[PDB]
């Protein structure tokens, strides 16, 4: 209540840098804050919109809701037994510093997820992943507040129903509010060097026997080189999920498009590079007034300054239609659209 803010600009709180207003904005620092905000949204008859760092979020209009910013803090080692180490972070912790924190303690598991923006609390929503690692690979459990009952529930790995950019919380939106997250990491050496550029850079810098810290630094360097920093150019990273198609459609697509970029899955279905499909549409480097497509990262929609969220969405809708027509493939956006 001391930090509660009315008719307040959300621009500092979304990486896209869209300027719309929140009816109320609350900065929750603990569970007691979260319950006060829930209760107040009830008192006022308002929806509640939860945000972390607003790095996977597209705001398209004034938010007639209580916006609840998760600013809880807290990082600890729960349990440290026989090289297996279980760690806990409060939802409001910044993801990348939590990763550096883990690595500096000699824990391996998160290095591939270095430098991803946002918070710990949002990380399970889309099962964050990069460089062949996903949160689910190290996920032990979380504690979530049931917004139907006001009761707490613990979610173990299976219960979250993790998938590619997916979870129970994305499927049943607006129900669970994640308070904290427990991950199981290791003290023994682990390297997931699946993606060639990581492997390649490590060899160029002459590290034949790398540690999880070396990988993290390499990953940070590649990411810095190639991803637009939101500070320069507002964005929410990859705007679309990579679609999965069956071998039927995959065969038919390949005949029509031999240069097609795809990764066949253990199930045998094919994951297409969304970026390739979009590039083939000619969208790369496109710009219409304040919105555009980045010139090297075809998945990244950008704000050159002053974009409305509606303009961003109109652009994404044009790209989706172009890809449906060209390839018969549906692209799903990744950022949550309000
Ligand atoms: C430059 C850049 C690079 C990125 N790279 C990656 C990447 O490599 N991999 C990747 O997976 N993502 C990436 N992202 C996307 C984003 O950083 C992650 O998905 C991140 O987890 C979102 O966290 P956030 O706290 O900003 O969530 P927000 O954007 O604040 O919100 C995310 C969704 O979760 C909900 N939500 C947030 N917090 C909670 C909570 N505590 N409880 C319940 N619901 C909640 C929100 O309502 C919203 O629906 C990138 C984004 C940017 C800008
Ligand atoms: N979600 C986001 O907002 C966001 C933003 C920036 C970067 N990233 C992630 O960071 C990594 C680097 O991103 P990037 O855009 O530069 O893509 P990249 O590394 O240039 O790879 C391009 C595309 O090919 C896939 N790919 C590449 N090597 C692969 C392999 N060995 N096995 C399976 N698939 C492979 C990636 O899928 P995946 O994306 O399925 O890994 C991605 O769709 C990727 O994992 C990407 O997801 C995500
Ligand atoms: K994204």
């Amino acid at each position: 209540s001391l930090e509660l803010q009315e008719h307040c600009s959300l621009k500092p709180y979304n990486t896209f840098g869209i300027d719309v207003r929140a009816r109320l904005l609350a900065h929750a620092r603990d569970e007691a804050d979260v319950r006060e905000a829930l209760a107040l949204a009830r008192e006022r008859g308002l929806p509640l919109l939860v945000i972390g760092g607003g790095s996977n979020l597209l705001l398209t209009r004034d938010v007639e809701a209580l916006v609840l910013r998760m600013a809880s803090q807290g990082r600890r080692i729960v349990s440290d037994a026989a090289d297996s180490v279980l760690v806990e972070a409060e939802a409001g912790e910044a993801w990348d510093p939590f990763v550096q924190w883990s690595l500096e303690r000699g824990l391996a598991g998160l290095e591939n997820l270095s430098l991803i923006p946002g918070t710990v609390g949002a990380a399970p929503m889309q099962n964050i992943g990069a460089y062949g690692v996903e949160l689910k690979d190290v996920f032990d459990s979380l504690t979530a507040l049931d917004r139907q009952d006001g009761t707490l529930r613990e979610f173990d790995r299976q219960a979250c129903r993790f998938g590619y950019r997916d979870s129970l919380f994305k499927q049943e939106p607006d129900r669970w509010l994640i308070l904290r997250v427990r991950l199981r990491l290791t003290r023994r050496e682990r390297l997931h060097l699946d993606y060639g550029p990581v492997r390649q850079r490590l060899e160029e810098e002459g590290i034949a026997s790398p540690t999880a810290r070396d990988v993290s630094r390499v990953i940070c360097a590649i990411r810095r080189e190639k991803l637009p920093d939101p500070a320069v150019l507002g964005n929410a990273g990859s705007f679309f999920k990579n679609p999965l198609v069956d071998a039927t459609q995959a065969e038919r697509l390949r005949q029509a498009f031999p240069d097609l970029v795809g990764y066949p899955q253990a199930d045998g279905r094919l994951k297409l590079a969304a970026g390739w499909l979009i590039d083939k549409g000619g969208w790369k480097g496109f710009r219409d007034g304040p919105v555009g497509v980045h010139a090297q990262q075809a998945l990244v929609l950008v704000n050159h300054g002053g974009a409305t969220g509606a303009q961003v969405r109109a652009l994404a809708e044009r790209i989706q239609e172009d890809v449906r027509r060209r390839f018969g493939v549906e692209l799903e956006p990744e950022p949550n659209l309000y």
